[PDB]
């Protein structure tokens, strides 16, 4: 009867840019509209890095990871018909659905619940320890990942469908989810119009299926790597450029080559490069583009070409692709179970949890796409 | 057609003096027409000409903002007459382009703004009598000048019972303003609009949320002399950041409405902090932001913070008016007493005195200047 104190094992960083211990937590039970995971999944991405740099806010100790899946294993008073036994997957904001923002459906920055960053729970407390020296840890988001169980608030979780594969879930939480969504909520990619991703990773690669399915005639992709060229045009990449093989001619004009002069309708940045913003404004056409700036950099600023201001373009700026967790989200999902989307040219790496300071420089290899984390049940 | 000898505001090195010249303006040539000027104005875009910017080019007949009534046109001319008044435009509008028919800017790809300061022939129809020396005009058309020679597909047949010192300033400044409101972002009923600087670019933004049913209009300004032309205009709410030094400007702007933001924000000075200011004075996820003025710089900085915030930030030039379909509809506005530019003219100089004009515009009952010539 009743719930209780849950030990085990996850990731932990004491400092920036230091090294990913793998840690003896001690996890509370849940309370009042709160639900404990049993961790089936986790990911990796470039705001995990961000987190262990200390970047937005620098929190330590702190369990990395918003990347994955679970199923509830208790639940708090109030969870909001949760029960035991139901897949989650963690969100990075809610959707009330009854907000001023909400009521408006031109955005998913819910005013009731927003994304999450003092790291612990709505109290002010932790539910996470160290099962040693009791000191509290700070989780990651709105939800730890990179944990054999993890508390968060029933509003910032979303009952799926138990049929979607668990690896699958989880590069729906936020790459591919993102770069999807963006194709539609942030700027809507037309029937026969020019696209331009601007780098060609999960999120990129959510981009250009998103582009295809909604009837791009040019879906350009402009990466680094040629070991992603060929992982985009299965998506519906119609048109590749590598900056290196012209050192001569930037970016901007690359597209411009391809397109006419006029350039592209949207383009969409997913590297967080500061250069690339600007390349990106000036990859859209004069007058009628559209930039989504998706990547999130590490610095606090970011410069654009004073005479863009005169160029009539659109900025969109965007959290999760403009992806609603509540209404948006689970039509997405489904397109996974009539395979409209389908996610296993994504996977390319797989770890345990045990060799997750592993993970770090699995990413900085050239043929790496996503990396998914497993929990061992020992 | 003969050639006409005339006079002319003249700049001769960077940030030097304006003085006036005696001048002589050759006929105009194919898809080219030549205009009496009635009147002129002056905004900081002259006073960035005299500097060298954009480019550099000397000598030089600055003004831009002006009407006046053609007087010889050279045919392969669009079917304008002598005795039509026009005045200039910064851009134009083909009609045919694949900009133009999108409906969606003012942009045209066939007629972009220019930056030689000479016409299609890379030839001036402007120089200095004794002299002889080629001059360069500024934009499309000089205005500073008793005459000049303008390309006929960058001047508007406009209503001629429209008043000329309200034709001159619905040239630049007003209806970047004006029309920001509903080319750029259509500014909704019942919505709240915000303008950082109530200069005239400021009030036409007024006056334009104004007439498009805006509830909440707030004006940020530390001079009482533009909030008093603010509410004259339709401003609702004002705030002076000098009144409160540990508040700042976007935290005023949310203590108005209810801690969120307004719906539409006008940056319509150009200096770097109020860029990051409008943006976040605005709404989460459904606020929009369009920078109006340019701070003449290197490039704008924005929080990366901003960037996760749904915010839109729509780019403009001359507030999305097309300058041949948008344009003639704010002079019917302003022809039928809709909007009245009546309180915008504040001081009044001849073209022989144009170098007071430049110490005028530092006064701070200053709002726009009119500029007349002899006969
Ligand atoms: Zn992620
Ligand atoms: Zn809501
Ligand atoms: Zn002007
Ligand atoms: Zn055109």
């Amino acid at each position: 009867k009743a719930p209780g104190v849950i030990t085990c094992k996850a990731a932990v960083v004491w400092e920036s840019s230091g090294p990913v211990v793998l840690e003896e937590i001690r996890v509370d039970p849940p309370k009042a509209s709160e639900v404990r995971i049993k961790m089936l999944c986790a990911s990796l991405c470039h705001t995990d890095v961000l987190c262990t740099k200390g970047f937005p806010i620098p929190l330590f100790p702190r369990i990395p990871g918003h990347e994955g899946v679970g199923v509830i294993e208790s639940i708090g008073k109030d969870a909001k018909g949760l029960k035991p036994g139901d897949i989650v997957m963690p969100l990075y904001l809610g959707e009330c659905g009854q907000c001023l923002n909400c009521k408006t459906g031109k955005t998913n920055l819910c005013h009731v619940y927003p994304p999450s960053f003092s790291g612990l729970m709505n109290d002010g407390t932790s539910r996470m320890s160290i099962a040693r020296t009791g000191e509290s840890i700070y989780h990651f988001a709105s939800c730890s990942t990179w944990t054999e169980y993890a508390v968060a608030d029933c509003n910032y979780v979303l009952k799926i469908n138990p049929k979607i594969s668990y690896p699958h879930a989880s590069f729906l939480s936020c790459g591919f989810t993102t770069g999807f969504g963006a194709t539609w909520r942030e700027t809507q990619v037309s029937k026969g119009s020019s696209v331009a991703v601007f780098g060609i990773g999960t999120v990129g690669l959510g981009v250009i299926k998103g582009a295809q399915l909604q009837g791009a005639s040019k879906i350009i992709g402009v990466d680094v790597n040629q070991y992603k060229a060929a992982k985009g045009k299965v998506f519906g990449m119609t048109d590749f450029i590598n900056p290196k093989d012209h050192p001569d001619k930037s970016v901007s004009e690359l597209v411009k080559e391809l397109t006419h002069g006029l350039g592209v309708d949207h383009c969409f940045e997913c590297t967080g490069v500061p250069s690339l913003l600007n390349e990106a404004l000036e990859a859209s056409k004069i007058g009628i583009g559209t930039v989504v700036p998706i990547g999130a950099g590490g610095e606090a600023s970011v410069a654009i070409n004073s005479l863009i201001l005169f160029s009539g373009r659109t900025l969109k700026f965007t959290a999760f692709g403009g992806v609603r967790t509540q209404s948006d989200l689970p039509v997405i999902i489904d397109k996974c179970l009539n395979k409209e989307i389908q996610l296993d040219e994504l996977l390319t790496h797989e770890i345990h949890l045990d060799n997750i300071q592993e993970a770090f420089e699995i990413l900085k290899k050239p043929d790496c796409v996503k990396i998914l984390i497993k929990f061992l049940e020992h």
